[PDB]
């Protein structure tokens, strides 16, 4: 196996010191492969057009011999193959036929200037007077019953030859994007950037990485949200705010998590998120028709591999959840609507049903996400939580105790976190600040910021749903696995 | 200040029971579509069987009749307070001491049209969403820029452009049959172009990773794997430090060809910025002022097709007046590279050294676009030799207004590439083959500097440093 790459790495410095160049500079593609296949499709059986030459390049996925004059090659380029047909008879060159077909292995990437062909049997072909090998392969590529595990996340160009569905899989992925940015330029919105350094590094409640900026001798943190600044950027006129980009978070790798992932977060003033509720219903809805054709796709957690299925359901409307009424029904308990005391946070302590610093906003993360989530299969929307997890979100109309957030829950996962902005500059902030504050920020606030909806996305799970896939590295092509 | 008095009424409005900051008013319409829709309304007609929601900010007040400008969007409207409209309990008094310039307000009105043709909207109502806690204004513009676009509503028509600029470019490459993509922007060794790059620290792994500096490696990797066309729209971190055309944090642009070489990338960057220039511009030449306060000198540049062609060699011996040994990665070319005399002044090697050179000598008499190409394989470690000049790289380099904002190679074909400096998983990669490519990039803050006629790299940024 390596004394093969090490017979190869052989033939092609042997053929560099006899001053030939493997690696060539530059090759005309007279006409892609698509727009071959389309083309010469009025081809009949074991017709040959002799007077029409075209160049068409690719790489060799398989190599068939006929013992003989016809060699068989199977050629891929982009997602389509064309069969290049050697025979010795149309050879035009001062290769001999034999010493020539040594040089090309599996794997290899050619030109090719040949006749449009079709075999006698049907086949599509082109046939070469003349090959040029633009690129050697000097491995040993699997026998295509081999080609996994975490092998693959390493090493993506290998699995991305072998396995086209993964290309698809990531295809389908920026079809998303630019679906959703075609949507959101359709409703008025103007996609710009904030920066990704911040000194506080505001605003969400995860761990933030800190790096170093030489210039002003000072340490910055990378951005975990670009809330902060998008909301800046409504108090001075922009009235839909949009951004997708990454973020960063320094919580651990896992299979619905990475360190760093694409978010997409707008801002839409004047909207509460009951508006926004009937645009996620909407938006969600038009792209999983747009993608797979129907408004009810399968998921498996398992793997596709006769696991448990998930029958995820977009048709609007999603059910809606309370908090409360949904906690309190499940524990069989009555809670206190506004819980910033330590005597109430005894009681949160006190009903542990086992599930797991103690405070009352981590023991609610916990509880909700034990016993609400899970069974969040098809989408629901989560609404009124505390407002001591949720600092940036407006006070509820009615109870004292809630904002008026809301998460959406597709197969026990959350995708998507809006809420109605808070424009009051006497905003309280977190008292115990661990593992979870802009002072610039509630001056932009004392400037006036107008009744707001605020709205994110994990664009990266969205993608893992809609690709079916149990693992966040699937979707990215270079992950964190290490 | 006045801050301390707006928050005490504002405060004991909240005592005795008030909501000063509502929470959903229903705007009907826009105002651009409200201008839009009534703009064609005849003359001293006041519609009393239409109303109309439409909310914004006051940008200033005028004291029966009571005048206020309203900002939306990018246009205005004049709200017009008559008191003989006024359907409330305080009578058109009291109310409008309330709502001061600055304040976010909505209005329920109806649309009219005066005699002298001013198009207005007489509210029955009016709801302050939103008090403006400070006093508005008649350098600091960078630190907070929402103060700016409040007292200066045209920097959006900046941002809107370059928004339609990248826009544009993503509409372009999709037509190329392009496939956007993303890379990570953290690596253990971020390689790229040549600068410092960002240490973090991960957690999880509780390892130190690099910030990435290029998309550069990742994208060739998915060349590699059968993508023909790659395209990376994203930030890149680099640690070179703040000027007028540099930011540690800006965006680049990165398209990669396979089956191309660097000519036809130059036959594409012409196709490209012409039809771009264009679009946004009425033709293909604009001005350009690299003074801002000022107005001298004017640049003309010309998007004109085909940009003038220049090479390192050629055009470095000419105006030095000198002839350069062939291209030699030994010491003793150095000693020649020096050119004290010729004072164009870190580390100095013959690649840093002829780097200066360039800058001084070669580059200030670039103002149209123009190509500079055929850089030495000892500043090129990613481009491929070159076919016909040896020790040279098919590498060249697009300057405009005397600043490089795109650059682009025919990619190093040979996994055995020298990439030995003086002061892996990639390289694995090209063993199993990379296509004969073409690399792209360039700098979108540097375009966008160019297209919005701006100085400054903070012009065309949010929030720059
Ligand atoms: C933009 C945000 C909004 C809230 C939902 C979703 C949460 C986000 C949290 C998160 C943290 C992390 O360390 C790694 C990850 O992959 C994610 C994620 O995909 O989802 O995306
Ligand atoms: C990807 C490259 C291609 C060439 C143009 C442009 C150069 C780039 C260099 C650069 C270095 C730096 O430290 C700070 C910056 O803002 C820039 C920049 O904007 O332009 O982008
Ligand atoms: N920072 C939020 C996402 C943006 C929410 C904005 N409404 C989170 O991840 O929890
Ligand atoms: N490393 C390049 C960017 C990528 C160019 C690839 N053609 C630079 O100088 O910024």
């Amino acid at each position: 196996p390596q004394e093969y790459f090490k017979l190869r790495t052989a033939l092609i410095n042997e053929r560099r010191s006899k001053g030939i160049n493997p690696y060539p500079h530059k090759f005309h593609v007279s006409i892609s492969l698509a727009d071959f296949i389309a083309k010469y499709n009025s081809l009949e059986k074991d017709v040959i057009l002799n007077d029409i030459v075209q160049s068409v390049a690719g790489r060799v996925f398989s190599k068939r011999e006929s013992g003989g004059k016809l060699i068989f090659y199977d050629l891929h380029g982009e997602g389509t193959r064309l069969q290049v047909l050697a025979n010795a008879r149309f050879h035009s060159g001062d290769e001999a036929f034999d010493n020539l077909h040594d040089r090309i292995k599996r794997g290899d990437i050619i030109g090719v200037n040949g006749y449009p062909a079709r075999s006698k049997s049907g086949e599509l072909s082109i046939i070469p007077y003349e090959i040029i090998q633009l690129t050697p392969c000097l491995h040993m590529l699997p026998h295509t019953h081999f080609g996994n595990q975490e092998t693959r996340y390493r090493m993506r160009y290998l699995d991305l030859i072998m396995n086209p569905d993964v290309k698809n899989r990531f295809v389908t992925r920026s079809r998303m994007i630019s679906f959703l940015r075609r949507y959101l330029d359709n409703l008025g919105f103007l996609e710009v950037e904030t920066p990704m350094m911040n000194l506080i590094a505001g605003g969400a409640t995860a761990k933030p990485f800190i790096t170093h900026h030489n210039d002003l001798d000072m340490d910055l943190y990378l951005r975990v949200a670009p809330e902060l600044y998008l909301k800046m950027l409504v108090v001075g006129g922009i009235d839909r705010v949009y951004e997708i980009g990454r973020v960063f978070r320094n919580e651990g790798i896992d299979q619905t998590h990475n360190p760093e992932f694409t978010s997409c977060e707008f801002y839409m003033a004047y909207a509460d998120y009951e508006d926004l509720m009937k645009i996620t219903e909407d938006m969600l809805a038009r792209m999983v028709y747009y993608m797979h054709g129907t408004y009810k796709i399968q998921y498996h957690p398992n793997g596709i591999v006769e696991n448990p299925v998930y029958e995820v359901d977009f048709t609007p409307p999603f059910r809606k959840v309370n908090i409360y009424d949904g906690l309190q029904e499940k524990l069989g308990i009555q809670f206190p609507p506004a819980d910033t005391l330590d005597t109430d946070e005894a009681n949160k302590f006190f009903d542990k049903l086992a599930v797991e610093p103690r405070t009352t906003a981590r023991l609610l993360d916990k509880l909700i996400g034990e016993f609400l989530e899970p069974t969040f299969i098809s989408p629901t929307f989560l609404t009124g939580h505390p407002q001591i997890m949720s600092p940036l979100a407006k006070w509820h109309r009615s109870i004292p105790g809630l904002t008026e957030r809301f998460e959406l829950f597709v197969v026990t996962k959350e995708i998507v976190n809006a809420y109605t902005e808070l424009n009051d500059p006497l905003t309280q902030r977190l008292r115990f600040d661990e593992q979870a504050i802009d002072e610039n920020y509630c001056t932009a606030l004392e400037y006036g910021l107008p009744p707001t909806a605020g709205w994110g996305m994990g664009i990266d799970r969205l993608a893992m749903i809609l690709t079916d896939s149990n693992n966040i590295k699937e979707v990215l092509f270079f992950p964190a696995m290490r």
